[PDB]
């Protein structure tokens, strides 16, 4: 079966050996002959949230989606900064407003949110977010929506994640509830993980510092880890 | 947060180095100080269907599970014999009738289904499986249900596998939609995946020769891949 679209679902790449790492991965899905239409990295993209490691990630993503002709999706994780990220990484004007977007490949449509606090580990959503969210689902998309977001809205099985979990889910459950929202991708855990979220899948690609395979069906999403 | 349930998810033993495989594993989850209400593997238990794998398999894993005071729920998979496996896993006289039975662990009924066709390598649910599943399911468990099969109701992403694939899964999907299965366990794939199938979760653990967490709350079920 041919699948609608191809995502790759990168996370976590921590870069400030990092460099190596994420260098192994590039090669070795470039090596696979896949050819997705969109790589979402979902957060973490560096550890300090260094200008140089910003430049350093996107000279080694940017050549590698430019040859696939896929699109590039980032997204902030609590690791990240804002107004560095969008410096150095997106080429736009510094700024501490959530980096929260719209990308359509085709007729899916891929939200990026932002779950960051800034100068903190632990994630929320602020009102402004949850209203330019439910505006912008109020209006379906041909093939649905894949939600991109850093702290997933899943239990936290460890004590250690708890601290730093997402808080008050309930606010984007009720947003997300009855929506086209077919998957949501998210990091953070470090480790691989699928739930529901008020029944919508959430996949979490473990981190890179493997990745995962996102095939759309017309019926279905398939998440597979691939390390 | 507490789950209301704790699962082990194992898969794909192929047990004929598969015995240091899953003989690392236990041991390795022993040491975890992991409490699961039941241990659940799905399928390709023995490479070849082997007395002598199963009596290998039931030495290694029985101690084990009585440690813990969990449940051993095991599933056939197209490796796997059916009058074999009822001889020398689970003490009942031979027979090559499906290996279907439900469980209850407290109020979490657990259903296994077998989707292995004798002599063949692909899956296939007969009509009297899924008569007797349809009339289970007609009465709700308190705490929802988990299936654990071997063959996955998933798109096969490779070519590889489409040959080997779960058939007339359409059929299944009728039997399934508007029950309260709350999430589907999985094997065969040898890598870990998940999807949905008729709005259900269904997740695939890698094969041993790692496995898979399941944490069951009252709203949503987490599975984690434990390397
Ligand atoms: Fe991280
Ligand atoms: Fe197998
Ligand atoms: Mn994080
Ligand atoms: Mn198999």
């Amino acid at each position: 079966p041919r699948p609608d679209y191809v995502l790759l679902h990168i996370s976590d790449t921590h870069l400030i050996d990092a460099d190596d790492r994420l260098g192994e991965l590039l090669e070795q899905l470039n090596q696979s002959g896949l050819r997705p239409d969109a790589i979402v990295f979902t957060g973490d993209l560096a550890d300090k949230g260094e200008p140089a490691a910003y430049r350093k990630l996107r000279g080694l993503v940017e050549p590698f989606a430019a040859q696939l002709g896929a699109e590039l999706v980032w997204v902030m994780g609590n690791h990240d900064d804002r107004a560095e990220l969008r410096k150095f990484l997106l080429d736009e004007a510094p700024s501490m407003a959530p980096l929260d977007r719209v990308c359509m490949i085709d007729g899916l449509r891929i939200i990026v949110l932002d779950t960051s606090v800034p100068g903190h580990h632990h994630g929320e959503i602020r009102a402004s977010q949850l209203g330019w969210l439910a505006e912008e689902l109020a209006t379906p998309a041909p093939d649905g929506t894949i939600l991109a977001l850093h702290h997933p809205p899943i239990p936290s099985v460890l004590d250690m994640a708890v601290t730093v979990e997402l808080r008050d889910q309930a606010a984007l459950g009720r947003v997300l509830r009855g929506t086209d929202v077919r998957a949501i991708l998210a990091g953070h855990l470090h480790y691989s993980t699928n739930a529901t979220f008020v029944g919508i899948p959430v996949s979490v690609a473990s981190a890179t510092c493997g990745c995962n395979l996102v095939h759309v069906y017309p019926d279905t999403v398939v998440h597979s880890v691939i390390p």
